[PDB]
């Protein structure tokens, strides 16, 4: 466990707006990187998460793997 997660399989609309307003839920938000294609401006399937708190990460991580964000199921990692 790590205040980091990795989050996969996100739906082409997620961007960091609207990762912050999901994630946020579960604590203090340190960072969120979205990264977008520079030819669509769409994201690239992929997100970073940081909590302030490493127990925020487990509840976030628990609660959100395998749930299902504009009809698409995420996969929800610790990073590193
Ligand atoms: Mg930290």
């Amino acid at each position: 466990a790590t205040d980091i997660l990795f989050v996969g399989g996100i739906d082409e609309t997620i961007d960091e707006k609207s990762l912050y307003d999901i994630f946020s839920s579960f604590g203090d938000i340190r960072n969120i990187e979205v990264p977008l294609n520079m030819t669509t401006k769409k994201n690239r399937g992929f997100a970073f998460v940081e909590y302030v708190e490493v127990d925020d990460a487990k509840h976030a991580l628990y609660n959100m793997n395998n749930f299902e964000l504009n009809g698409k199921r995420i996969h929800v990692n610790y990073s590193k």
